[PDB]
């Protein structure tokens, strides 16, 4: 596997000099040597003039320093790393900002290190085979930073986990496919448990809505729950229910949500956290324009929209998932275009029903800047999805709050639950960057260990 | 005028009882008179059996009542009034919430009534001969609500004189007749001054921004000034921006900014507030796509998106403005059909470079019930308008995070000041209600009476 | 100026050594050193180690060496060049093809990296301050290369100008900027003269298609006719026209025809060319679909496509030329989209009524790698633009052969002439690069060399 340790000096072959531009001189009294590299943000200077190879890659000012985009900067090393074919690398943070908490930028580095030396080479017939396999994180203050690079290893290994599964074409990445993915990830941790529902059991629960999304598909509905309990045995578990209709289109909308869901669930499993949480994944695959469903709830639902069938799968598993009684209940949907519109790739928009858990979910945005940006879940836009034979529309007439109309027609099947709606349209994908992120696993996993802490 | 007083008893013709579903059987016991009204939010019955009509209008449970569409509410009873051409009311609210305090209830109630019996018919052959010529206050408790009723009423004139500018024709609204509209308000009181630019005195300015969308046009370019020196000689004023670019699109993109301006300015003077602020316009009439201006600034400017023209005008004069040193800035613009699909109708979408006037113009959203929503100002996506030939574009090249993008654009051009930015292309025009709503006059006035108290 | 200079070794502080695979190992023993490049196409290694840098550029192998995409490959070392403020630098082509003739290749490789790092900061306010100021060919052998340099150094200084006219925005480059560009330039070489039709003169003539296309224009139209009398008094000039409509669109279609007969003349008169050319540009800016005009050859036109009008400007400046009483015809515009999608970013299509003159094209084509494809002028399509009401139609109903068809609208106005018309749409701006290219330049001064040779 992947080695990560810690050390107060650099002794492997080649070395990543991270340096923000007001310690660059510093660094160049402890080495025009001088005046070809500025330290600017993303500037990057291969100096293979040692028999070691060293990479500087500048930070600019702190002033000017937006830490959600650090990733961008590691990216520019990254390609330094591949193209030069190394596999083991120093990295020397002790001339990046003293203001910074070296915890957490420790934590971001190696994550966003590992996250961007990904490569997607399954289909393909030429292999890359490139990866690194191990990184030195080097520091000479008197912080403890060595859980922080575990963290950050167990997190980026779960965004790639979510971008292998988001990278899969729709007939590889079957629901049977992911069905044995949630199979051979609970085999692997006695902690882990899985149940789930076919159509039949599906079908005696009376979740009309989820059926109706695949009737006319050969890939059967699946709702496939992984129960990790790693906390005290009858304490609530925290719900984290991911959307994953199979071929989505609002423009294509990906696995995106039960990707993360996925990579979530190893990154916890392999930080072994306290908590009991509970993964759920609903599963199907794409019943006209029009036609009444009656949804587990029992609330009845014109389907307006074709194109809005991701909802109704979210909503019968959002009702199912009530016997966990959960304390916490987080979907995470690649739910509206509307979203990239509003926000684009930096954020995942997010509506809450309920205040405390907004907050946590905004502490854990800023620790991992993994930004989500709250949006105004507005009862009066229910007028929205009033129908005329029917309990309830799936979707508005217009485009307008389109968003915040999905979040709401959710919130009718939540009404019991502390709950969160991430829709990661464009977190998950890019806004035209088309490139699968992992995210919010990084977000998740930092919201986890927060509530896992507050259990002891 | 219109004559709004207060008093413990109902006097008038008419009356207009306002009532809270949890005081319906209080009501009739003071009194199927019984089972007929069941006071449910927005019901309306009217009793035309006494000599003096009676309406009755429900408010549902407190636990089901959302301020911020209590027009829509009064919106019903103002339909009645109308209907049976009563031009006296009382207006009893002892019935309505004990919960709400009175003051800001009444005020509410007084807006919405004068608000909602709005009519325009100067175009039409036929004349309406309807409004409101008296409101009675009823209420029976202990709190002075005496000015709370003349703010609202004020308020209620500054949103009805904006519905005027913005449901005039372009042909009839021209940059002339805007021009004159402000001569007329700043010569009905000693505290107004006219100040503003022709064409002449804006190229001397060097406006290349601004100069440039009005270019083609027969109709001139004017930024206009209305000084209101309501506080003590030499503080700073507070700056009202407003985007007043006749046949504007984005769908058409109205005079809402300037008509705010307008109807907050007038609102202002007639409350007499010990304030100084300066409500400034920049008009314009609809230069291919791929040139460069040269902005006031001095940034260069490459216009992609010939749509895109009034962020142009709102840049200019935004740097011009600076003369005033204002301690404060507040733009208001239906500047993106993006704010549509991110809010909707109910938000006023804003963007501050100020944590501490974001947080005013909350509070004074809160207080109104003139909603607003903050949506993140993120630096990054700065390289969405990135150019080849200039210093920066005016648009990007997708529509995504469209609304945040303007607003960066714009952010380039008040760097000095405490700024904020109010995307009322929802909150001005309805999202298909398509209606003049005045918004956002409500907001800006509780805004300033706020700041004039901190004042003394 | 830029100086270029030819010779036998390196003797600059920065080198770049241009590598054939097949060559990799020998330079390694006249030098994991050794492991790190592998010379692959494109590959880019700056070694720093030495006080003088050293960069390293690949060719890949000879048998998958595409000529034509050559530049691609020098635009990775200019890179590194900008990059390393490298302003002076030796070129070493010793370790390059041995197969490939020498004279051939060092004229593309000055011209490529001349043309490589090209900037354009004219409009931004932040200048790059970067460009070569010295190229040292190194080169071994016993060819003589210097005049290659030379030529290929010209070319690229006319390409670069080209790019300069298609990067000016509309509003800046304006008929009377072009005007004033053709009277610089022929004022600065006494072999240059001047001649021009305004509006007037072309109304005299009976111009009456090409005024017709800036009749509502405030930019003037204007024949510009740069003669350039580089050979013996009387004899036949090669007539190059250009299409230069202000803010044509097809997706827009931009000064490309124009800017690349600038180029071309600035070129061929600091080669100082022994042979008569007369550059000549059709200037005008963007009269309603159905209207009947009468060109100058007194055909009429029935202008149903609105779009179409690059064609009309051409046709009327075709017949005018014909006083010159040329020997070749050669008219250059983004004349189609449909160019595009036939054959992209690659080729000029070309037309030619003249098989002696397309061969001669296509020999410059192959020697300077600024590709061509001829393309049939199939005469039975002009049935495609009979008219009910005039002469001829300036398109046809449908998209198809839609290149073929305009390219037989002109060619009934240069029946007299050896006539070639090549479509750059596609060549001179990318197909999504979206970049100034210069092209055609460099085929059109190959052309022109082997012409003036021919004369003596
Ligand atoms: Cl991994
Ligand atoms: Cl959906
Ligand atoms: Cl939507
Ligand atoms: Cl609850
Ligand atoms: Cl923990
Ligand atoms: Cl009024
Ligand atoms: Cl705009
Ligand atoms: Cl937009
Ligand atoms: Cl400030
Ligand atoms: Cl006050
Ligand atoms: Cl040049
Ligand atoms: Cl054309
Ligand atoms: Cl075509
Ligand atoms: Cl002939
Ligand atoms: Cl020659
Ligand atoms: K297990
Ligand atoms: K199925
Ligand atoms: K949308
Ligand atoms: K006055
Ligand atoms: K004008
Ligand atoms: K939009
Ligand atoms: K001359
Ligand atoms: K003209
Ligand atoms: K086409």
């Amino acid at each position: 596997m992947m080695k990560i340790v810690v050390n107060n000096q650099s002794t492997l072959a080649a070395e990543l000099m991270i340096v923000a531009q007001e310690n660059l001189q510093k660094l160049v009294e402890q080495t025009l040597d001088r005046r070809i590299f500025k330290a600017k943000s993303g500037e990057v200077l291969p100096l293979l003039h040692g028999d070691k190879i060293v990479i500087l890659l500048g930070l600019g000012l702190r002033q000017d320093f937006i830490a959600s985009e650090y990733d961008k900067i590691i990216a520019k090393a990254a390609e330094q790393l591949k193209k030069l074919a190394i596999k083991e690398i120093s990295v020397d943070i002790d001339y990046a900002f003293e203001n910074d908490n070296v915890k957490q930028f420790t934590l971001d580095t190696v994550r966003a290190l590992i996250s961007e030396t990904y490569v997607f080479d399954q289909l393909k017939t030429e292999k890359e085979n490139y990866s690194l396999e191990q990184i030195e994180l080097v520091y000479s203050g008197d912080q403890d930073i060595e859980d922080s690079a575990k963290i950050g290893s167990a997190i980026a290994c779960g965004q790639n986990y979510a971008k292998d599964l988001q990278n899969l074409p729709a007939n590889i990445c079957t629901t049977d496919y992911m069905l044995n993915e949630a199979r051979e990830l609970t085999s692997k941790y006695a902690t882990f448990s899985l149940d789930y529902l076919d159509q039949d059991a599906m079908a005696e629960l009376g979740m009309g809505c989820a059926l109706a999304v695949g009737r006319g598909s050969y890939m059967s509905n699946y709702t496939v729950c992984m129960e990790y309990k790693g906390g005290n045995e009858g304490d609530a578990p925290i719900v984290l229910v991911g959307k994953g209709l199979v071929f989505d289109n609002g423009m294509k909308m990906d696995m995106g949500g039960v990707a993360a869901v996925m990579g979530t669930m190893k990154a916890i499993a392999m930080l072994n956290l306290p908590v009991n949480v509970v993964g759920v994944m609903g599963l199907a695959e794409n019943y006209r324009p029009g036609d009444v469903l009656k949804s587990m709830k029992g609330i009845t639902v014109e389907v307006s929209n074709t194109d809005a069938e991701g909802r109704l799968v979210l909503c019968d598993t959002l009702t199912y998932i009530g016997k966990y009684k959960p304390k916490a209940v987080i979907d995470l949907a690649t739910l509206t275009g509307a979203m990239i519109i509003s926000l684009g790739d930096a954020y995942s928009g997010m509506f809450a029903n309920s205040d405390k858990l907004a907050n946590s979910l905004e502490q854990a945005a800023n620790a991992s800047n993994d930004l989500i940006w709250r949006l105004p879940l507005h009862k009066p836009y229910l007028k929205k999805i009033e129908s005329k034979v029917a309990d309830m529309d799936n979707c508005g007439r217009d485009r307008s709050a389109g968003s915040i109309v999905a979040a709401l027609f959710l919130s009718k099947f939540t009404e019991d639950y502390e709950w969160a709606h991430l829709d990661i349209a464009g977190s998950a994908m890019g806004d035209a960057s088309c490139k699968a992120s992992g995210r919010p696993v990084p977000l998740l996993v930092h919201y986890l260990i927060s509530q896992a802490k507050e259990n002891l």
